[PDB]
């Protein structure tokens, strides 16, 4: 019988089956649906396209992200997405399965009832359960301790974990992630002329962040030598076949985690957000949590996080004690893998919500 | 019940039944009358002549295209045509078949309601359809997606177009054309001394042009060459047995299509209008519609043509992509032939407009 | 009720029913007058005598052309042979019958309205029609298309018409004809020492002409062989009995058609205005003309005038082209079966000018 | 010493001098070159025509803005309608007064390092400063807090701002303006079989816009009851004397503001993007801005936006709360009116960036 | 050193020095050759004749026009007309003065360097220059703008120029002039009797032509009221003595410019023409055409021609635009005035070519 795991973040989905490495499918979350009115016979004609396929075809649609900073804005969308995931992908009935899906802490309460509702009346599913992310990708570092930021396209949480437990009231997130990133690189590349005016040109800019974007150790001091332009500058190249070069835009686009006054934010960077968590915290386990801090998800890919991050806790944190940060590779999937070993887990077989019990005892048992 | 497949250009008009390889009636559009008004007994009478009728007749006649920039500008002329057509070409009552016409894009509504109203009122039909040409040629093409430069007699254009769909804001008409083009070979005729005055003299410069007249690869190179005259002046024979030799002429004819300068246009060559019609299609498609760009009409029948585009759109357009320009042999019936698949298309069988259907609806119904 | 053809050139009248072969009457267009007042008793009178009768009797009388260059110089001796045309040889009350007359192109209006005016009051006339000669003959040739030189005694047409139809700007006419040539052969035939100073021996010397006198194919070959006198004296006898030997003289006076300059004349040879007719005719239709050119009329009787028009055409127009000459035997009578066949058409019918209409819409109506 | 005050917009410069209640020089930002070169002696020469001067000549000239979407596209033209500014309509030594110049916000960093390049370089400048133009506006109005809509020729912007300050995060920029609008006025005037293809034509199509069209309250309604012409057709008189009838036309040229899709623009309609910038403020501010919204420039001077924007707007925002709209009557002229009255506070006299001070800090030093 | 002025138009030669009101030799470009081989001794023998002294001996020589519709036809012909004019009637060495010469616009390329070859080899000249007609015309009148109509014995034109510069594609030439107007007189003529056969009565009928024939306003009233013989017959008194009596003759020569159907000619009518070189035009510039038309050369000198003019052209353009026609007396000179003026300006000093300058650059820098 196995089960389904699937990761449901901005931005991706990814979906696999439990007991697995990593998650087999794994496509944009996107809904595209055609901008202009086309005139043709036997075309499509497709009046909705989702995820890669939607990708490919990124100029004629209107792309449209179903979820938005962790939160379902669109529900019928965001059933297209599991439906084309379900069937076009995983090639599964979800009556044979039971299905672990994902979701952000300090999430509103509409999202894990009407998806369990989902899940449960229109596929049709044995059991299922909703998880917090942080947790899971805890599971995928094989640590029981340790405060967790994870940073995806939609969300950015702090989630401190001691011995197993955990500590809700230091749990903490922020709206800055790839998406919000991703704008802001538009405005600040507008400076140099190219223009990105569309929702598929936000994709454009997306691929340009996600290849040449790093963070740096010290930001005014890389501003300065910005000056005298050498290897800062780098050419990319769009699928039109123009050339941008981007000189300082490469490492002042991240520079926003740690300065949200970027985007007009008054959140503390996420250095501070991490430090505030530990903070919350009971003065005991503080140091285990500071040694080890773990990250997680898209937006902890940029290169320099790591050691940015050290620099600044460090500068927080009592300097009498070590700040070791682990962010190990492959951890844009640490979620879904967590929740692979999760499922893979018998002692976890207990905790799964069945479609009965769901029936008789109503939505309100979900939490 | 078949059908009958349209295509009513200026200069040309192409009809023949549906699901055919290629139009059975082809004869130009032209309504003579004689200019010399005849005293004979028995003669004619033949108050006006149609088609290639006509063409055997010009000494007499005053020739008179009924449609000028794909727009109707005589009306009883272009009523004239299709009764010639039908019932001595093809020999049908239309009555018995749905018919698919043409039109230029951007073309004025009057000829899209004024037609209809003709083909329902006049002539009486079944059902019929009023189709985009590009469309048509793209059809024929047997492809999908690219963009398509359409010159024919009145008008060229270029029309962008996306794994079916459209863009309708990059559709990019521009009036050069064979008729343009045989009016500009006149006057530099004219400068070796041969003068060409007459409706019917036009006709013969047409058949020189048609013949004769090549694409340059290198425009001034060639000029520069034409100094030392050797293959360059042709000797064409006039009808009446005269000897024409023509030099530079037999290339800087068709240069205006790239220089429309030449007479006094300040339009951009349909190589920058090409080029201009991508840049105006979102930068993820425009890679494909370098690779695509097709050719229609008999304007693109110079000899030349697409190694002289081949070498200006790539000047234009960033080196680092291929820009494959697709123009086929019998390219000159590209639209009728897309006409004829897409009449044998059963999915456009639900498409067509109805004699019922207009009388109910009215007139504003075609679009 | 049939009608009557009546051919009115200078120098013949040929007259007859219509749908007939040939005409009837046929005899010279003279009026005789006594030269020396005679002296008996219960002689003649006649004061007056016309047509073949005046020949009979030439020693005697004046003769006297009504009609010079195709003009009607004397009225009431115009209307002499006419009354004793009908009276005397078809035997008919015009009041029976419509009468197609006939007249050259571009030919004062004098003569239709006159001509006219004469038929309805002085001769009574149901209906009459007055004819350009050229299109007579093209019709006595059974063809549509052609240009027709048409040489009388009065005065040479060219007269282009292409399929049916006609171009009165490339009409045109010329003074040189039977009367001119047959003058020119009096003074050239007095270097020999034979005189021929009156009217009467005008018409021997018309004789002369109409016998002896042929078109050589190259003139001055023909003159240098003319030293050395062989076939090309000829033994001629007079009324009188004497005998007149003619050389040069017999292919010299018909050289004036190619040559007018003999004449001291400007006007180009009959060659050049066929040529220069074809000219002023659009570029399409030329090479039918070339084609179907086709002869008419006495002048156009001497042997060996085909086969030089054939060379000096060929030598002006483009070799590339063929140029068929038609001239069919008995082409001095094609003007009056033309007349006959159109006469014989119904179609023809409704132009016949009426007695009343003329009488209601005055003689403005003729044209 | 006073100042010099220059709105360099896209379509027109309007400048004069500071403290004033009028720009005196305002006249389009177009540089004419002649398309067909001209055969005269004593003529122009005249190589490059620039202002009114080029308006008083279309037919012969290639119209050319410099200045595309707020960018400067061609240095060398700028400088030329600079030039042509100073000293032919003020009249003026600029080393004798301090200039402030305008630009749109948002705009790529080479417009401002340029600018203040040239106006020290080539026109000596004893100080300049370079300023956004939605906070002339403002200044303008007289108040310290509001939204501003600037709708140029180039470029529509909202920019909001709270009791001074500012919320850069938050300034929205789109491209459509009175160039696109006219653009689309063209494709959509063709209908009527009104091309107008050259740039000389461009002008009048927007001569037409900016007298005929107005904005309809509720679309779809206005046309349905085009179906039946009665006010909606008004005649206009081209310069030629020709009659042009534009119905739908005249309110469906500007209806393009509020949905860009008429154009295949994704982007919202001005009102979404005026909601929008205000979603993107802090909650406690939105209701000063809902209350205070601002209209500058060329393109809110249709009839009837403002009325459509109360509508929209409302229909957005939740109802609880008022919208006014501010939109004053010379708001053409708000932004030029803005910088005379800054150029007229002694407060910002130490905000001059010094001729001297630019020689020793660089070009950095205009941000 | 000043300069010669030669406006060498078929059938008149207008020469002398620049600077000048009016040209001192003004004499028929003829080349007389006796066509009667003359027997005296003593006589002549003058072979060939040329100019006035050709015309007083018209009876004996044919007269031959060099020159046909602008085209030379017979080089040494012209040869020999331009030895005689500066010889015989301005009595200069060549080499003393620089020379321009004139020619009609769009005229083969032959006529040019032809022309430039004979004067700098045959005659030997400092520096020349070849000018198009209707630009010296517009001098003649002191005007920057305007459409010139030149209708001179050859060839008429339509030259549209605006503020200076030019329009070529818009230049429009038709063959039809004094030429063919004395042709097809001679046709109509001939309908009175009066036969005109000859080169030499050519130019009686041209004499005829340039006294009594006017233009009619309205054509088809005044032929109608031609009907009552009153004003309209003039007589007119040959060189022999004889007198013609002309009606509506009088009328219809010139009416063929307005309906050039009456020589078989397609083109439409002068005003036609240009209406049409007006419409070819840029929208902007169609006003002052319109109000500027200006007219030159010997066919425009008809009594009438404006008043028609002024009629039809406001018939064919919109009625609510000014149409001044500008027909100054002394128009037959504007040419040549022109010429004159141009030669005096210090400006155009720079553009002749010289001897030199053609000795080393070939033929081909003449354009
Ligand atoms: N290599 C990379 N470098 C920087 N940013 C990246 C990289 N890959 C992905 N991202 C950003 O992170 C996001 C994907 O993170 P992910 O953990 O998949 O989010 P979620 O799990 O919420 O879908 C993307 O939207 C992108 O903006
Ligand atoms: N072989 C050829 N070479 C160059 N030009 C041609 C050739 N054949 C036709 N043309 C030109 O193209 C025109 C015909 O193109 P066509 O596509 O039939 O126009 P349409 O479809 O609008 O009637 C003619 O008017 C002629 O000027
Ligand atoms: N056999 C002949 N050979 C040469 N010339 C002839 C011959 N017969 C007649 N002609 C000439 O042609 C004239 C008759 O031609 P015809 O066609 O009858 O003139 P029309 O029709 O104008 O009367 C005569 O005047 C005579 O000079
Ligand atoms: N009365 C009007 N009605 C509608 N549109 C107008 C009017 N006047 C000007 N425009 C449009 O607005 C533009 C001028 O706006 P303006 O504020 O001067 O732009 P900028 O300041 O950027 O030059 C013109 O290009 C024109 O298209
Ligand atoms: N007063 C007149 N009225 C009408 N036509 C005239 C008059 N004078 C001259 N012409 C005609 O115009 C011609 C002369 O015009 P002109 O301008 O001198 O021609 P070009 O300059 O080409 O020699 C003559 O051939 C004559 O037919
Ligand atoms: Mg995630
Ligand atoms: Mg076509
Ligand atoms: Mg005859
Ligand atoms: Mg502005
Ligand atoms: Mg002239």
């Amino acid at each position: 019988t196995t089960a389904l795991v699937c990761d449901n973040g901005s931005g991706l989905v990814k979906a696999g089956f439990a007991g697995d490495d990593a998650p087999r499918a794994v496509f944009p979350s996107i809904v595209g649906r055609p901008r202009h009115q086309g005139v043709m016979v036997g075309m499509g004609q497709k009046d909705s396209y989702v995820g890669d396929e939607a990708q490919s075809k990124r100029g004629i649609l209107t792309l449209k992200y179903p979820i938005e900073h962790g939160i379902i804005t669109n529900w019928d969308d965001m059933e297209k997405i599991w439906h084309h995931t379900f069937y076009n992908e995983l090639r599964v009935a979800p009556e044979e399965h039971p299905t672990l899906l994902t979701e952000a802490p300090l999430n509103p309460k509409a999202n894990r009832e009407k998806m369990t509702q989902i899940m449960f009346e229109t596929f049709n599913v044995p059991a299922m359960y909703v998880a917090i992310q942080a947790v899971l990708s805890l599971y995928a570092s094989g640590r029981t301790t340790g405060i967790v930021l994870d940073s995806g396209d939609g969300v950015t949480h702090n989630v401190p974990i001691y011995e197993g437990y955990a500590l809700p009231h230091a749990i903490m997130r922020l709206d800055l992630a790839g998406r919000d990133l991703t704008d802001y690189l538009m405005k600040i590349l507008t400076e140099r002329g190219y223009s990105f005016v569309t929702t598929a040109e936000r994709e454009i800019v997306r691929d340009i962040k996600e290849k040449l974007c790093y963070v740096a150790l010290d930001f005014e001091n890389e501003m300065a030598t910005a000056a005298s332009s050498s290897s800062l500058e780098k050419s990319y190249e769009l699928p039109d076949g123009q050339v941008i070069t981007i000189g300082n835009e490469r490492f002042r686009c991240p520079e926003t985690l740690f300065q949200p006054s970027f985007i007009g934010m008054e959140s503390a960077g996420i250095h501070e957000t991490t430090y505030n968590s530990i903070m919350k915290c009971d003065i005991d386990i503080r140091k285990d949590l500071y040694a080890n801090n773990v990250m997680s998800g898209g937006t902890t890919m940029y290169p320099g996080i790591a050691d940015r991050m050290q620099k600044e806790i460090t500068a927080l944190a009592p300097s009498t004690m070590k700040i070791k940060i682990i962010a190990p590779p492959e951890r844009k999937y640490s979620v879904w893998i967590g929740g692979s070993i999760l499922a893979s887990l018998s002692t976890f077989q207990q905790m799964w919500i069945t479609k009965q019990e769901y029936d008789e005892a109503g939505p309100s048992i979900v939490h």
